[PDB]
């Protein structure tokens, strides 16, 4: 594994990306997985487990942790990051699939679909922070939930494991989020101020 | 024991007290007794052993217990006969004191002191049973009660022991504490116009 091989395979064989999207979105999308890897295992690993409730109603602690935690944060970005990488990969394919039809026996084309793909990611993002908003607003995260689903009688008192540390692993995600949604949206411009 | 025996300690010495207070409140004294002393051991020997409550909250069962029966039935009506039968007691004391006192070496006082422990016992009579009306209001007892007192969190479900069975013997004692009210006010009544 070489230096010329990996950014290579980051970049694709797409010609029209400049340095915004060859040499810093690589960079943020390779901090992005490390990030997701050291943390979804070891912070989030025992998030339903180790979630107690202050009752005896038998089934109250895995309904209450369904009501809090509708889809977890490391599931909700594992599907951001799956989702804003989809078009990448379609670009990569697509610009493999010309090179194979052009070597077995156009510009204008790859530069169009290269711009939907960066305009369809910015999207991915926006409704992906949209969708984190809408579950979790905050990025906070509190250590006690007051829950009255059934069948837990009146409210019960249920404790959050290690909120502290996945706020600050919160934080961290979106940050990154948001600095990938300003390089798409500088990108975007770029091109479409260089085309004119 | 013989009957002449038995009514003649029942009924004490005293020589003014008519057939209601001699016949009938002593039948029902001994109704009352008889029906303390078989649902006192029984119906609440474990009001507070099985008193459950649905919360892991150590030390919440015993607070909302003590929230929920300031001071128990059983305890309540232990009360109330002795503090009712205080006065006979001291009716009959005096009574053998001044047989005493004669013997050694008067009717308007004994007849003066009788009337006046009728009164006492009649006003200890209400104000039991308005004691019990405000601890308790209502006869009838419920299942599930809400308990919210400190350490508890929130509201928890608190269950009563034998609800139905102490609500047939709160019955049977307030049935039985109406009729000594009633037979004590005739008794008064029926004092005062022979003696006019
Ligand atoms: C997302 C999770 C990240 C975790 C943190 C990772 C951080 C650290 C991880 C990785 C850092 C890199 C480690 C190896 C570096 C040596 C490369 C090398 O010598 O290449 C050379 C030889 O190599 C080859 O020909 C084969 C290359 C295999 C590299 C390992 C493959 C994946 C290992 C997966 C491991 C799985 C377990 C990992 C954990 C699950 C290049 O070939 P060459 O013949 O010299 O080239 C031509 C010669 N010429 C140039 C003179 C003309
Ligand atoms: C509040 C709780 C209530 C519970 C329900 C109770 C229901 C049932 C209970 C009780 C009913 C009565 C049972 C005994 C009746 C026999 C009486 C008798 O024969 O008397 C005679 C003899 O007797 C005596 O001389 C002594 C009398 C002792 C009686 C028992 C004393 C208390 C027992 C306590 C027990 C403790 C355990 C109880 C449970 C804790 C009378 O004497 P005599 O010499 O014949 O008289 C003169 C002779 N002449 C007439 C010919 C001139
Ligand atoms: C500018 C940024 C967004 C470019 C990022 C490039 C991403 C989308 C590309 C580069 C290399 C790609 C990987 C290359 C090889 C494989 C192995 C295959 O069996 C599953 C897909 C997988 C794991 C690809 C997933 C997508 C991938 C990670
Ligand atoms: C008209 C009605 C109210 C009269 C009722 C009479 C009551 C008050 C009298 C009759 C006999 C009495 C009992 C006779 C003997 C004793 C034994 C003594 O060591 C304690 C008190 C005790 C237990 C007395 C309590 C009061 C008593 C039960």
């Amino acid at each position: 594994m070489n230096w010329t091989g990996l950014y290579t395979l980051l970049s694709g064989v797409n010609r029209h990306s400049t340095a915004i999207g060859r040499v810093w979105l690589s960079v943020i999308f390779i901090f992005r997985i490390m990030v997701l890897v050291v943390a979804a295992e070891s912070v989030w690993g025992d998030e339903k487990s180790s979630f107690i409730c202050n009752t005896l109603q038998p089934g109250c602690n895995s309904v209450c942790y369904d009501q809090f935690f509708p889809i977890s944060h490391v599931r909700l970005w594992s599907l951001q990051l799956i989702l804003v990488s989809t078009p990448a990969l379609l670009v990569a394919m697509h610009v493999a699939h010309q090179q194979h039809i052009e070597k077995k026996m156009i510009s204008g084309t790859l530069w169009w679909t290269y711009v939907i793909s960066v305009v369809f990611r910015l999207l991915f993002e926006a409704v992906f922070m949209y969708v984190f908003y809408l579950l979790y607003p905050g990025y906070a995260m509190v250590r006690l939930v007051k829950c009255d689903v059934y069948p837990c009688p009146n409210t019960v008192d249920c404790f959050v494991s290690r909120p502290t540390e996945k706020t600050v692993f919160t934080v961290f995600m979106l940050a990154a989020s948001g600095i990938c949604i300003i390089l798409n949206v500088a990108e975007v411009v770029y091109l479409i101020i260089r085309a004119c």
